[PDB]
């Protein structure tokens, strides 16, 4: 049971919005939004969503497995060796958000001070005394961001395993010889970092040159949740704001995935008139180029919905209806919608891109999508007794730590190693006002309800 | 009352270490360290201390208003005009950590995502809907650096006023037109940037060149917090780690006013000889460019004590008795002293070039000191049922949340605006393991006491 | 008769090595060798080639009228008006070395200080009063590499031709408004700049994934000049040094084109076996991107010559037999063939990227081939008698100037307008030690020829 | 008999303006402007200058001698030690236009391509094989500006010396050891980098907070070349343009220097009222941070003359009677002045500072003054015979080469050693269009003068 499973059956059920079956729905955690930072809906008057991993939430393992396969037939292609054919994804070693070390190879699980919770060398667990060699301090400066990568995005999940794959493959193959810093070949000298930097550019080559777009769009069903819910709630959005659409993706892949995400022989809810996906949104804008978006942005350019292609020039009209735009800037949605930054509800999946960059430099509301989180929950339901266990002890402490931590999977949960919160929890805390498992739970909420975080206070004012 | 009263007043009681006596001093909250991370004291195996506002508290309003005095005297003197010789230091007026925006020549007080708490413009505070006219979302931009600079030391407390004092000054005066983003004066044009400037160069320029250095050590007891229980703190130190000094100081004025901390006519506690100030320490080191100290430093530099210059080169030998070090970097202290980043406890006054930057790129453990606790913990107590108020309403919000704030100051407390916490809060609890009014107050902590704070949990974890 | 006629037409004539046959063949101009500085030719260890436009020269208009269509082809096909393939290239317009202005969108020709000798705007070449509308002091600042860029190479001939065609029809189609700036089209504004920005990529896609490459080498009698003279130059150069290849070129692409320069059924003269290219150089380097490789370079990687793909990893092995290198810096080829900057002859046709950043970064000696000198020579010789006209007189000057300029094309000569020097010609006389319409012309001098420039005097030594 | 001897000697000479009296005065190449690029008097509507070593121009060795006093008393005082106290200006060694290099501690005499022409370190003159050790090509990249200096400017005269002095000390006293990068001093290490820093900050210190200018004030007669034709050359100028005066120096000094310059009994000629220094000036410009002028400049701002300071703010007025300027940039100049570059004829002694960036970012015409070139001038004459001997030969030519350079200093001439130019001589001819041992030589040519330099012609042109 993936994490898309709980989310593809959940997004089965159809919509019941009696009044009482709402509230009783939100009592599930599943179901819950949950809050960081007090938020007044009826202040929100413009939502704005993010595309991938967002409104289209990919399967997985099967869209991983699928980045995966292409991304390893890539580096053959240019020149890595043949036996990476024999390697196959495997879901339950990637945790996201890891960090990858090209001075040493290792991936890395830090807390929000850079300090080691988990340092795996290919797929060899190293454990504190080995560690300190290479990290005397078991720290990393995160700051350092040519020596280390940090894996964020739910996309980061074929090359968190494969790095790992990679690794342990030239480590155990006896043509090459390892070093503290890479692997030597006869007079060829492959470091990690130039390794890192091919994966990298295998994973970029396959979403914008290869066949990853291609394959996925010819097999909707196998790839991408559908959920009859969503065209409910965007209507129900509309209502009472306007509601925009901002993602990285050209058009055409767009037009592709919002166009199946929409299709249903009805509208807003059974019995109506489908509708086309545009007329959900008062505002679509594509290539985006996000974070950038958050900051000076690009130049504003108009999409020619018939053919797919920019128009030559920078775009210096007016909103119309049934316009598409590329590029801008945050400021350009701003300006067309008429609304301040605190006006704008915007929901996305990506920690940094969508959710950090619109809190710091424009203070939007946040909402963080989390796809794990429909089975992390799952799994800190049935392990209760397992946390609180840890809980009472603060040796034994070492050991239930492990056993927590290997029911997520081998690099534990996304949000701790045990007692200690990662980098992205406190990011998430940090950033996200609000956050769930997907943005339909938003559906469950009334118009106006005001999610409630209780105050802070600093350790002398307690 | 000031905090340096406060502070004056514990200092003079002499030290019972008695372990009773000590566990119910640690009671009153005067005397406590509060802790937001867990730090077991006896892991701890170097204790660094700075040296202004943390080992040499300065006496407020006295200094502060010593330096303001000649900040203006500056001023006058490089041609503003002599009208300014007839501001006088208020303390009542600024709080530590605003931010001057020099675009528009205000003072404000932000929260961590640059949200607007107050905004003033020379004296007059800006309600509401005339804010929204200058910042449309009531939000700022903090990596801003070259429009918004934040007054976050205690060394900033006189141009915090100035500003304020120099804005009303320019706006009242009928020789000048005020415009948005400065002074009109005939043909000249005075930006609020540009005057900031001025002001900026001038506490510089004081520090550096003028004659504040020399007017201190001339009236040491006017101008400087002395405590005889500090030999007795860092003799206990001693006896189970390392402990050095690191100042932005050069050695003269540091050689000063440490010599002045230490006069006493005993050494430790009463009966015992008197030792120089420098025994205190296994390192000593003036110069130290904090923050940048805690990057990639500058050249470690030997001091010549019988002349107080620097020897002519690059020190290239190991620790030896008695030598003093001017420059280096943080790296040049853990292999000096033989240390790795989590053995150090560094105590600093400094949010962001002593707290921030060590705990971020060294992974050192940290001490805050804040003076304005002394009092702020006063006014936090006798003022319960006025914050307790304010805590059941969440109108009425906004008047109670206004007399809350005025009696910590026209600027409010330094930790919050009513329910709201300020940036400089946030920082604290973020950076700050460790913090208290005075580095003092652990002298009533075991040698081997474990500081605790609960463990951490996210909305959906609880 | 263009002037890759004149050079294929030399190119048809065996090489009659006589002592009296090669001393009065190098007597006329178009196989001189021309010396800015004196180079003793014994001092030389290595020589080393640049492939596109030295040891390939590309027939005209042919080649650079494929490049111009495959342009505008591109340029049609992301979204430019179908007009466009209406568009023929011309190359009596373009003359190499102009600037574009991306401002105001001219073509200028300059002086070595920036002054204005020639500037059209689309077809329409300004006068005096005119061009000190947009240029008060008729002079560009041309440090201004973001307003101007300088379109220095034959590869920008068909470039240079159709931003002129590009400013033309917009201007002219009533479609669109002209603006100082760029075009509006209703709420499009395309400015020269992003329009400038389109042409330079579409030229960079039809040369890294369009289909020039491939219709080159597959007509390639029509599209580059071929020698039986070559081989015999480079074995000669073989006996008395060591010879290289550096070229931006990837290796499939050079080893086509290299393969059919040496295409004869005879190896170094008419009788001996034929030889592979390769055999003929002591190091190959492919990849090389200059001008970087003149400074820091990039890593030095290995080609693997069976399938024109990169071996992983960096190159760490010494010269050896048959390989073939790409990326590194001018530092691999000094360590490599054991030479010094100064025993290094380097021949290539780009003023910048081959023969000012040699001789500034790395002191190298330079020879610059300049295949338009094949035709400018014969225009230089029968139109003396008007350059003479010209020199005399210094109102008949200007009308003088016109039709010496004509005579090149409508952008006059490659060296100058009139009596005025091009940035172009002082740049050869700066940096070009030697420089010819051939490298071939090195064949008609002896292995030691000593060549000699006048000792420069200052106008007070004189 | 030094330059600033000649230079005196002709400024004691009153002017006899009679038409065939200049013309045979200006026959003399003392007298003479050299001409490298043609230039019309008559359309130059602006002439401006420069202060120091321009218009006032400093007495040798006597200020050089100063200056180097001065800088070695402030590194004594710092702690340098004591010996330095007995080393003395010797003027027969510097020669300007030297780089140090900071890496090796060497003194290089290069020409425009960065070859060798001497390297001496400290008072050793390495030869040849020895050099090729530390400079394996015999050659520097100019561009490496952290490696190298180049010692421009007359003012560098002193410290030219100094840095010699210091390596010869320190190389030749045995309680420091000789590294290839700089001393070991038992722990500590000077490298010739931070000793040359050290120096660079001496000088600097001893023209911005020491004694210089108060020393040079008080014995104006000692260090200050003073002349009665220079208020006549600007009256005359006056006439027919417009003049105005940028320096680096503050307003106070140079309201002393310009009245001692103007200190006659008389004004323009004998017989006329004394005016002041200031009426003959268009434009004041003071504090100009040249070569930054020719950028962005600074912010325009106003001189109080009552008081010397500055006024508070930015001026926006126009040009007034008797106004006084500081900061600004050279568009401040032309838009007051109603000028465009060409029309401006800039006289300046700093080659970069004043010559090659107004030229070269403005299009301005420009004039040099040479000092040296007063004594230069009579060594190239009576040495004529040794320099031809020279020409003749291209051994004997090493010998040559050596007694012809002896005559000038140990250093060699300014402008070649032997055969060989200068980098300051390639760029003397490349951006001065007019240049000469003083400007007063401009008396001497009629108002409407055309400076004449023959047309350039490429190699293939002649
Ligand atoms: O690592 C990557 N390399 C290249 N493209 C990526 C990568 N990760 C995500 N994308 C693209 O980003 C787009 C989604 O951005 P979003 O709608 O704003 O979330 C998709 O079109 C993906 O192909
Ligand atoms: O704003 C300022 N301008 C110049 N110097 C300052 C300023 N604030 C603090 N200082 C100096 O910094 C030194 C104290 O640094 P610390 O011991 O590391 O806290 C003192 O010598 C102060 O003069
Ligand atoms: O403007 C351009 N855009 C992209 N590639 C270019 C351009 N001009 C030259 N080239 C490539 O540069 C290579 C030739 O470099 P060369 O042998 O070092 O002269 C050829 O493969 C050309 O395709
Ligand atoms: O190396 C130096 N360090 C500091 N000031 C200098 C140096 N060289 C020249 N100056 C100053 O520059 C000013 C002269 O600039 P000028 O009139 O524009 O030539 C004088 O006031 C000198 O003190
Ligand atoms: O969260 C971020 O964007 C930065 C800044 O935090 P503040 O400066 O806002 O504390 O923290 P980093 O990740 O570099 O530790
Ligand atoms: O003279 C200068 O300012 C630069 C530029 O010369 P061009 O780029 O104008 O040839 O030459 P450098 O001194 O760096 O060799
Ligand atoms: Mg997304
Ligand atoms: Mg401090
Ligand atoms: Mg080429
Ligand atoms: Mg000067």
């Amino acid at each position: 049971t993936s994490w898309s499973d709980r989310l593809q059956n959940a997004a089965d059920m159809p919509a019941n919005m009696d009044k009482h079956a709402l509230k009783k729905y939100r009592r599930e955690a599943y179901h819950r939004v949950f809050v960081n930072r007090s938020l007044a809906m009826e202040k929100i008057k413009c939502f704005g969503f993010n595309m991938d991993y967002t409104l289209a939430v990919y399967k997985s393992p099967e869209y991983e497995s699928l980045g995966f396969e292409l991304t390893v037939e890539r580096l053959v292609s240019i020149g890595y060796p043949q036996e990476l054919l024999s390697f196959a994804y495997d879901s339950t070693f990637p945790t996201r958000g890891l960090v990858f070390d090209t001075l040493y190879g290792n991936l890395l699980k830090v807390d929000a001070y850079g300090n080691l919770l988990v340092c795996a060398h290919g797929f060899n667990f190293i454990r504190g005394p080995e560690t300190r060699e290479q990290y005397p301090n078991k720290f990393i400066q995160r700051d350092d961001t040519e020596r280390f990568y940090i894996l964020n995005t739910l996309f980061n999940l074929p090359e968190t395993y494969l790095l790992a794959c990679l690794v342990d493959f030239f480590t155990n193959c006896p043509r090459y010889t390892s070093c503290e810093t890479g692997f030597k070949d006869g007079d060829l000298f492959m470091s990690y970092r130039s390794m890192f930097q091919d994966v990298r550019d295998a994973v970029d080559w396959v979403h914008y040159k290869g066949s990853l777009k291609e394959k996925t769009v010819e097999n909707l069903e196998k790839y991408v949740v559908k959920d009859g819910k969503l065209p409910l709630l965007l209507s129900r959005m509309k209502e009472v704001g306007k509601v925009f659409l901002a993602t990285n993706s050209d058009y055409k892949y767009t037009d592709k995935i919002m166009t199946y995400l929409f299709d249903f022989p009805h509208g807003p809810k059974p019995g109506s008139s489908h509708r086309p996906w545009q007329s959900y949104f008062d505002l679509i804008l594509v290539d985006a180029r996000k974070p950038l978006f958050f900051g000076e942005g690009t130049v504003l350019r108009q999409v020619d919905t018939k053919t797919g292609k920019l128009k030559i020039g920078t775009y210096t009209g007016p909103l119309q209806h049934g316009i598409v735009y590329s590029g801008g800037s945050s400021d350009t949605i701003c300006d067309l919608l008429g609304a301040k930054g605190k006006d704008i509800l915007y929901i996305g999946d990506h920690i940094f891109g969508d959710i950090l960059k619109s809190k710091k430099r424009q203070g939007w509301r946040t909402f963080l999508v989390i796809p794990e989180l429909a089975q992390e929950l799952h799994v800190w339901t049935d392990k209760s007794s397992l946390f609180e266990e840890l809980q009472s002890l603060d040796r034994r402490i070492k050991k239930v730590t492990h056993d927590m931590d290997m029911c997520y999977g081998m690099m534990g949960s996304l949000f701790r190693s045990g007692s200690r919160q990662t980098l992205f929890a406190s990011q998430v805390m940090r950033y996200a006002d609000l956050y769930a498992a997907s943005f339909i739970n938003l559906l469950y909420y009334p118009f106006s309800y005001l999610f409630r975080a209780a105050h802070v206070l600093m350790p002398h004012e307690s």
